[PDB]
């Protein structure tokens, strides 16, 4: 692999390439209220690709977009052949954003890919950043809901709320994002899966078991149906 490293801000370049990246980062940070035609529930792409100092898809393994350009064209199974990056964005707005796909010239989207290849600047096509993707962490036992429902009264609920509603901030932006019901990811979100959002929620706070059986709790509870 390659090492993740994040470009200083302050070296953008002036310009249409500059201002373009400017922009894909408030899509990607604040993407209900900058494209409500394409986003159906209150979720933003940093609330699962998390960054630090206003930036988004940073942090290793949360999915970091930090050389995400350069593994792009691949084969996608859900697909069953290869895809764009433009593709793969377009299906997150519609199962974690619940929306609909921007078209694959849309200027948004465009700045969106602007965005993400300034994060990939001098990432080596074809090169694996360390700490990219989501790792999964999957147990030898079934999730235990019980043990999870207690966890998340213990650990999670200040924040994501006890009907995992989230919390609102000022200016009708999540703070802290809902985690099902009608303003989650929807049922074809990969975040619906056990060992993907096992693995999330393992390493953006908990021991393994217990990141398992929590996960395993928010799991069983209805959100939107893809
Ligand atoms: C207790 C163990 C939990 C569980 C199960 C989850 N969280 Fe959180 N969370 C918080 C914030 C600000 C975000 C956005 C991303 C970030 O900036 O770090 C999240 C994100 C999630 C997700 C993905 C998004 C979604 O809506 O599904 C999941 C699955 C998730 N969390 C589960 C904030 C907090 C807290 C405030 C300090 C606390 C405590 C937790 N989260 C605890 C948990
Ligand atoms: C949680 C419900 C998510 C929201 C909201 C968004 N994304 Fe996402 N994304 C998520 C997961 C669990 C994964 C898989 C990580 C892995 O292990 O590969 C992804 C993956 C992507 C990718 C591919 C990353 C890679 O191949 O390394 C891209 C380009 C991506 N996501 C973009 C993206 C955008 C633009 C979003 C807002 C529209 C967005 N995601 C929201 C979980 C979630």
């Amino acid at each position: 692999t390659v090492a993740l490293t994040v470009p200083a801000a302050a070296l953008l370049p002036d310009g249409a390439l500059g201002e373009s990246i400017v922009r894909g980062r408030r899509y990607l940070s604040d993407t209900p209220a900058q494209l409500p035609d394409f986003v159906g529930n209150g979720l933003a792409c940093r609330h699962c690709h998390p960054g630090r100092d206003g930036e988004v898809g940073t942090e290793a393994n949360a999915a970091p977009f930090v050389g995400v350009v350069g593994r792009f064209p691949q084969y996608s199974a859900r697909h069953g052949r290869l895809i764009t990056l433009e593709q793969r964005i377009g299906d997150c707005f519609e199962r974690s954003l619940n929306g609909r796909a921007l078209a694959l010239d849309h200027p948004a989207l465009i700045d969106m890919l602007a965005y993400m290849s300034w994060l990939s600047q001098g990432v080596p096509v074809g090169a694996v950043v360390a700490g990219h993707g989501i790792p999964t962490l999957t147990l030898e036992r079934e999730p235990d809901g019980v043990h999870g429902e207690a966890l998340y009264q213990a650990r999670c609920l200040a924040c994501h709320g006890a009907d995992g509603s989230g919390t609102l901030d000022a200016d009708g932006r999540y703070l802290f994002p809902p985690l099902w019901g009608p303003r989650s990811f929807n049922t074809g979100a990969g975040m619906n899966r056990q060992a993907t959002a096992a693995g999330f929620i393992k390493h953006k706070m908990l021991s393994d078991e217990e990141a398992w059986d929590v996960a395993g709790f928010v799991l069983t509870h209805p959100r939107p149906l893809f």
